[PDB]
């Protein structure tokens, strides 16, 4: 009764019983499949926490002992003199192990068991934000051997603001518009950019400047951080056989550190809780440097390789492309520097999902997402069949604060 | 209705067309199977008054009393033996439209150019084999390519079907060998061995071109030989690697699909091949590249002095990179028809402009739109889709042994 799934490439087949635990409604209906689109308290609150906790006792091979009985009671009465309700810290990690294990769109979950867990749910102020955040960049920066960390400030709660990150990523480059309608920057930030400059920011106008940070403290406004440069690791971007390509004066940062989601767990809800892994090189040379809609070089790459731009038969965007992607693996080899190739990858989610198939019975993929954006069929994934389907604990996307 | 955006321009535009769809999808509210591969006389006449109405609504002759006239004829046919036929306009609009309606398509900009031969008269095997041959001559038209579909009788209860037992009609011979590998195309080699076990003498080379087998109702499948000259092929060359001809290496001009069911107004069409023509990414990069297919990457990356010990030196994509621009060039040069899939996305952009004025939307599958190379270099990336199964329709059937 359970959906079949089957490898092209091998013609193995497995059945995802997990997705009947499936927690939340998806876009897609018998009668037209919405997979591709970008963006689809009492009793309820109460649910959910059940759930999480019957999850927790389970990894810890202790379920249905005392202690699972008694938490889920000692739960169920929390609610009911206070509404909400408090994570044990080894719940906290868990939970948010739990969230990177069920995020359907990302191909880096192999690691999801060795994930560093900051606990700022004591934080009290912006200032203090701050200094939780650059901990959680030192760390998970190390000099260029990255580690994966997330860093949980307090949860929701009636009678008190949030805590927010404005920033979608804790390290983003500037985006400045030109006279000709041209961004001197990268284009996906022209409008965090504007908010950084209206309050207080004095702005550059180089094509890599590091933005400052806008923390917002419960029920004030938002405050400005300058990140400390000896912070913000970046990478020169040079090719290994094309020496022309130094010149172009390319740079990507080390810390791809999402800032912008909020954590969901056990009916809990974080909306400040950064997190950071390393880069799979297509995000850096194929979206962020390729796309049209942002640093858009593929034209000028294609034309110093002197390429026949005029015809698209002579797959020069393809090559030009592919090039910029050595570019970048080699940049960050160079510098000592944790990267990953999306054949690495996307071999290392496959190891993920035989390691999920037996641990959980399936594992939630989002086809389109998981296979790189250039060279696609060249990858195990893209004969994969997968199952999306939506798991608790869970990041997830949120409103922008302004 | 659904609201379906383009990313890279910010456009919008919401799917009125996937209300009719006919037939339930393999997805639910809680979980989304869009990746997976393959997914009573009332039911009979509801789909062929369905498709009767679709035809006189497309003319504009929707009420007019030849639509009248046809509804009442097909009543009476179906009454009297459980089925009915098609007429030969009827015919060419449904085959144009299953071509229109199919998901996984991206040239369907061409939709509406396509030859339909009628061989619903077809007698015997031999019969048969003539009309595929005659198909694949007008097909081919010197390398020129045209679109082209051969329909077959309808099936229907008692006899059984005329079927195709190849799933195209120009295949390589794949041979399962004494010490475990495979010579030729290893996806062809259950229809390998069937061909031996039907009198085939088989090959050794690794670009062997299959025989037919055809199979008349309740007779038994019969092998057919095709003539050399028939089936054009191109040898694969490079425009600068000099080396990359020694490599053998060939592909045939002409994609034709013979596997497939083609369902119309409620009928069903077992033996139908179509032809197009090949998306060279199609040869390039599922036919030589897949590792369970001609696995040439790594021979090809060693020839180009690539470092194949590390994957991050990228040699898979760029041997794939080189390998496509050979098969543009060798079918270039060689005056047969093929488009890149820069090209072909581009055009499937404007189809989806064109459909959405005309239907109000168009069912299309982001999986097998987006290029197996380069996928997010195309504009079909960044657009949205939505999935949904329109009628008449080509559809999977099962193998016929
Ligand atoms: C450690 C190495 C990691 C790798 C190689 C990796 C890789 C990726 C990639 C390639 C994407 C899709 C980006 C795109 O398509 O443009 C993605 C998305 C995602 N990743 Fe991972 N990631 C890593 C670490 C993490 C960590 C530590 C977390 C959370 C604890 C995480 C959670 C997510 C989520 C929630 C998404 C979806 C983002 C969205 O939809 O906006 N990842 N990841
Ligand atoms: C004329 C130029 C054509 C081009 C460039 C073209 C291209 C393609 C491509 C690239 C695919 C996906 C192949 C794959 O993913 O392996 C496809 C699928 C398909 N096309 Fe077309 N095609 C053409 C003509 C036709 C014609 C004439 C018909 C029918 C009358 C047709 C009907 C279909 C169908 C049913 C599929 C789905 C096959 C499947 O799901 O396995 N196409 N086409
Ligand atoms: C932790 C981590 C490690 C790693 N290697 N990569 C990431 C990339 C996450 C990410 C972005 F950073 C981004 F800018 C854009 C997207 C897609 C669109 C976003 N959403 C609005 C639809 C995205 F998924 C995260
Ligand atoms: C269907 C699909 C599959 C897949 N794998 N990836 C994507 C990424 C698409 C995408 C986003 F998701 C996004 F958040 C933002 C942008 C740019 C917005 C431009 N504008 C703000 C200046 C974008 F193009 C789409
Ligand atoms: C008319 C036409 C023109 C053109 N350019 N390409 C085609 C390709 C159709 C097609 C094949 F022929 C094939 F062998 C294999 C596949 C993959 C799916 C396998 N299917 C059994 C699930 C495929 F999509 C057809
Ligand atoms: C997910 C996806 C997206 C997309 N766009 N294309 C595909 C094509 C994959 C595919 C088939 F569809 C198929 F019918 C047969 C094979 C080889 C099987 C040979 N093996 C069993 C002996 C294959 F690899 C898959
Ligand atoms: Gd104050
Ligand atoms: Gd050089
Ligand atoms: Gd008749
Ligand atoms: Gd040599
Ligand atoms: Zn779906």
């Amino acid at each position: 009764k359970f959906p079949r799934v089957k490898n092209w490439e091998v013609g193995s087949i497995t059945y995802d019983t997990l997705s009947a635990q499936a927690q939340q409604d998806g876009p897609c209906t018998p009668r037209r499949c919405l997979g591709s689109l970008v963006f689809p308290a009492p009793e309820q609150l109460l649910s959910q926490a059940r759930d999480f906790i019957n999850q927790y006792y389970s990894s810890i091979k202790r379920s249905g002992s005392q202690a699972h009985e008694q938490r889920l009671q000692e739960v169920e009465a929390e609610v009911a003199a206070t509404g909400t309700y408090q994570l044990r810290e080894s719940e906290l990690v868990f939970g948010a192990k739990q969230a990177w294990r069920n995020a359907p769109r990302c191909v880096g979950r192999i690691q999801w068991g060795k994930l560093q867990v900051f606990d700022a749910r004591d934080c009290r102020s912006a200032q203090e934000m701050f200094t939780y955040i650059c901990n959680h960049i030192k760390y998970a920066t190390n000099r260029g051997n990255l580690r994966s960390a997330i860093t949980v400030f307090p949860q929701r709660c009636p009678g008190r603001g949030d805590f927010r990150i404005w920033n979608s990523q804790l390290v983003r480059y500037a985006g400045y518009r030109q006279q000709d309608g041209s961004v001197r920057g990268d284009p996906a930030n022209v409008e965090i950019t504007e908010l950084c400059i209206q309050h207080g920011w004095t702005p550059g106008n180089g094509r890599f400047d590091v933005l400052p940070l806008l923390l917002q403290a419960p029920d004030e406004p938002p405050e400005l951080f300058l990140l400390p440069p000896e912070l913000v690791l970046e990478v020169p971007l040079e090719h290994p056989t094309l020496e022309w390509f130094a010149a172009l004066g390319l740079r990507w940062y080390a810390l791809p550190a999402v800032s912008n989601m909020l954590l969901e767990i056990g009916g809990l809800e974080f909306p400040a809780a950064p997190f950071s892994g390393w880069y799979m090189s297509t995000e850096i040379g194929t979206r962020n440097l390729c796309d049209p809609h942002r640093y858009n070089i593929l034209e000028d790459v294609a034309v110093c390789m002197d390429l026949d731009t005029r015809t698209t038969s002579s797959l020069w965007k393809d090559k030009a492309a592919v090039e910029i992607n050595v570019a970048v693996l080699h940049s960050y080899q160079l510098a000592k520097v944790t990267i990953v190739d999306h054949h690495a990858a996307t071999a290392s989610f496959m190891k993920h999902l035989e390691n999920e198939q037996k641990a959980r019975g399936g594992c939630p993929a989002d086809w389109a997402w998981i296979v790189p954006p250039i060279s696609g069929s060249l990858t195990p994934v893209f004969h994969q069949e997968m199952v999306n389907y939506f798991l608790s604990p869970a990041f997830r996307y949120q409103p922008d604060p302004w």
